[PDB]
């Protein structure tokens, strides 16, 4: 059977491209090697996530590890289930989990494999709401921030699929909130689609500060923070008192042309505020409570989700420079087969 992958070709210096990636067509027989506790899957759906920017790199042990040079990308997907050595695990099961750039995996472990029950929903909300990103939304919001009905509330990155939902519990909860986005696109879908109270376009900014200022004239409680950078630096006099933030990612820290380094951190002491990272690793103990509140949720249209479409493999490095780049419009999803 043939077997196209997405090669990383070379560690990665400067801005990713598509060509630090190749397409290849290997072979495979669809046998589990022998003695193998995994699984083999026929992969459905692929996330590009902003995370995976930085496994671009080649590091030791060093950050929350790197890809391998002449093997495929790796990274979540929806994945039917072709044979199991994992007795838990059987023939035609739909799972998310870690995956290979590839039409079909060996997954050699399974203990961070979800079967999925729920199919009354698109397959591919499990890269996105129902997966990783939407795990991540809901700790970082609920077990970091810490959040009060009446809060404010500021989000970077907020059209992203950790974003976005962030931006949807902080509405039901009843704060006011506010995202920043690149583009007018993305500005107008969080206010008509994701019912954000403002958002605004932080690419057409002269200044940060007065931009966080006209929404927050009384500051910010809890900034959600993705982007880091020159975002951050504005943030921090606008917070208010016993404020916090939670760091989720600094993604513009891998741009070689973003601003390097953190001035404002003395209103942490000015403004007392907590500024926590977290790993969405940490709350996985949480995914059956967070399905319970979100899979109703979706049903009803109490939230929603944008998802940017990409169709087939070959179109997979395009949309993941494409993400890298900020070309994106919502979460970056991969069809490699829909059955």
């Amino acid at each position: 059977i043939s077997n196209k992958q997405v090669i990383l070709k070379d560690y990665v210096t400067g801005f990713p491209k598509e060509s630090d990636m190749q397409l290849t067509t290997a072979t495979t027989k669809l046998k589990l090697p022998e003695g193998s506790k995994g699984v083999l899957v026929k992969n459905l759906y692929l996330s590009c996530d902003p995370y995976m920017r930085s496994r671009m790199t080649k590091r030791e042990p060093g950050a929350s590890d790197s890809f391998d040079a002449g093997s495929p990308i790796v990274g979540y997907g929806v994945a039917k289930v072709l044979e199991s050595g994992d007795p838990k695990f059987k023939k035609g099961d739909l799972i998310w989990g870690m995956t290979g750039w590839e039409e079909y995996s060996v997954i050699t472990s399974t203990e961070s494999l979800f079967k999925i029950q729920h199919i009354d929903v698109p397959l591919s909300y499990y890269t996105g709401i129902l997966g990783m990103p939407g795990m991540t939304a809901y700790a970082g919001f609920y077990e970091i921030c810490n959040p009060k009905k009446g809060e404010t509330v500021f989000v970077s990155a907020a059209s992203g699929a950790v974003g976005q939902l962030v931006g949807q519990f902080a509405k039901l909860l009843g704060c006011y909130v506010v995202g920043s986005a690149g583009s007018k696109e993305k500005v107008d879908l969080l206010k008509n689609k994701f019912g954000f109270d403002k958002a605004f376009n932080y690419k057409e900014e002269p200044d940060l500060d007065a931009a966080l200022k006209r929404y927050f004239p009384e500051g910010i409680d809890i900034y959600f923070e993705n982007v880091g950078g020159k975002m951050l630096d504005a943030v921090l006099p606008n917070m208010r008192v016993h404020g916090r933030i939670a760091v989720c990612g600094l993604i513009s820290q891998y741009n070689i042309d973003e601003p390097e380094g953190c001035r404002n951190l003395m209103y942490l002491i000015i403004k007392q505020v907590r500024m926590q990272g977290f790993l969405v690793f940490s709350y996985y103990h949480l995914y059956e409570k967070f399905l319970e509140m979100v899979l109703p949720a979706i049903k009803e249209g109490k939230l929603t989700y944008v998802e940017d479409v990409v169709e087939g493999l070959e179109s997979a490095p395009a949309a993941l420079i494409g993400l890298y780049a900020g070309r994106n419009v919502g979460k970056q999803v991969v069809v490699v087969s829909r059955e």
